[PDB]
């Protein structure tokens, strides 16, 4: 007879990233199958020359989650500290989606104000998954943590 067994674990945490003058990152949150707003991980916002452009940044994945034209830069900041619908560049999202494969080009994306535990948030239908039932795969940012970086 023979019996093995192994486990192993690792953690760290720290503030030491780039300038808010190059990029900055803020709080996602998503829609569980439950249809409540569930922690997701974090939305690192890279100020480009053309446009904006975000990625996702979870507890072990990372991914472009959204991005639009230089045309938008001030727009999309708008309707993320006052709410608001603008069309963007490229929508990717989360993974385990159907635009994520490849992205959706000038996707709508209709934005709107709304508390969910004293924070202000802002919500946004994004692409159609294939994981809920017809539904748009929809999000929550802290949108007191972007006026930080948006004013």
């Amino acid at each position: 007879k023979i019996h093995t067994s192994y486990d192993e674990q690792s953690s760290g945490e720290s503030k030491v990233k780039k300038i808010e003058f190059s990029k900055f990152t803020v709080k996602i949150k998503n829609k569980d199958k439950s249809g409540n707003w569930t922690d997701l991980g974090d939305l690192v916002v890279r100020k480009e020359e053309n446009g904006i452009d975000t990625g996702l940044n979870a507890g072990g994945h990372s991914a472009t989650f959204f991005s639009l034209e230089e045309e938008v830069v001030n727009n999309f900041v708008k309707v993320m500290t006052e709410g608001g619908s603008f069309k963007t560049s490229l929508y990717y999202g989360y993974k385990e989606e159907q635009s994520v494969i490849n992205g959706i080009q000038n996707k709508e994306i209709i934005t709107k104000i709304e508390k969910i535990d004293g924070t202000e948030y802002i919500t946004f239908s994004g692409d159609k998954i294939k994981n809920s039932g017809d539904k748009v795969a929809e999000y929550a940012i802290s949108l007191e943590e972007l006026k930080k970086n948006l004013k």
